[PDB]
């Protein structure tokens, strides 16, 4: 049981700073540019209405952590136009990072990681199936929604070796498989889809 809530260091988890961008990009761009990590749910986007540009920053919010973490880890470079944009500020200072910290040790002892842009047709069992090529699979969960007919197009595989997870990670990432490109990063907090303490 225990009952010890991380959830709400996860809210701040799910989000990612993103500073600077460019002074063009609009807030339906971005949506799309971020999607590719996560199904973005919230995003607190900067808009000047009598300039209609922008030079500050963004707060884009996902359904999950992972897809902002691994935002935040892939794309640390640049977004569109021509600017090295800044993706979070976790400076190792507060409350929350002891948290996050702590989910990351989680983390480990799963040997969990993140997949997205996992095509619709593809079922959970076929992630599993070409990762379990690279490393040695213990478990697959695609975020899959019984109102959709399918997944959501994001899902999570966890390992029983950290190595082998690791290895997926790498070889796996923008791996072409059914036409769109995976995208694969390190789980940072062990997504439990039957919290049932009791069973």
């Amino acid at each position: 049981g225990a009952m010890a809530q991380r959830q709400r260091a996860l809210a701040i988890m799910c989000r990612v700073y993103v500073g600077s961008i460019y002074y063009e990009l609009g807030e339906d761009t971005i949506r799309q540019a971020f999607a590719p990590f996560g199904p973005i749910k919230s995003i607190d986007m900067s808009w000047d209405s009598v300039t209609m540009k922008h030079k500050g920053f963004a707060f884009v919010e996902y359904e999950v952590p992972e897809a902002a973490q691994l935002a935040l880890e892939q794309m640390n470079s640049v977004m569109l136009g021509g600017r090295n944009i800044k993706v979070g500020r976790p400076s190792n200072i507060g409350q929350a990072q002891p948290i996050i910290d702590q989910l990351a040790e989680e983390a480990r002892a799963f040997n969990r990681i993140y997949v997205a842009s996992v095509h619709q047709d593809l079922s959970d069992d076929d992630i599993k199936s070409v990762f379990e090529a690279f490393g040695k699979i213990k478990s697959c969960t695609l975020a899959r929604d019984p109102t959709t007919g399918k997944h959501k197009g994001y899902g999570f595989i966890e390992y029983e070796k950290a190595q082998s997870s690791q290895d997926a990670v790498s070889s796996m990432n923008l791996f072409d498989l059914g036409g769109q490109y995976l995208r694969v990063g390190k789980a940072v907090t062990p997504p439990m889809p039957l919290l049932t303490p009791a069973t």
